[PDB]
């Protein structure tokens, strides 16, 4: 998993840091979006590898972000989810995954390993 470029998408900068960190010291690299848009921008500006995309963002919803992301490219995803709208999220599989909020941060890494391994 190394080299391994994530965009992760939180407006909670604190759980965007722990997430960032855990994953950085599994030796993947962590590009931060606050927001639906910066998603796009950053998706479409760097190399990104997997997606972890909070649902609960701030104007956007994560469901619409995914699928303008989508149209342009098959780039993973793991959805952080509090688990309405569990339809889509069991869709997810699907070759992606979702983490229920609260998580432990460790089954992020092993999720997005499991993901990255499998695509
Ligand atoms: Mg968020």
């Amino acid at each position: 998993c190394q080299d391994k470029v994530i965009l992760v998408v939180e407006d909670d900068y604190d759980i965007g840091d722990i997430i960032e960190n855990y994953l950085k010291r599994e030796g993947m690299s962590v590009i931060r979006a606050m927001n639906g848009k910066q998603a796009i921008e950053l998706h479409a500006s760097q190399p990104i590898d997997l997606i972890l995309l909070d649902i609960k963002l701030p104007e956007l919803n994560g469901w619409e972000v995914l699928n303008k992301i989508r149209q342009k490219a098959q780039t993973p995803v793991i959805m952080l989810t509090a688990l309405d709208i569990d339809k889509v999220m069991a869709l997810r599989i699907g070759a992606d995954d979702f983490v229920v909020k609260p998580f432990n941060p460790n089954e992020v890494i092993a999720r997005v390993q499991a993901v990255l391994r499998r695509t």
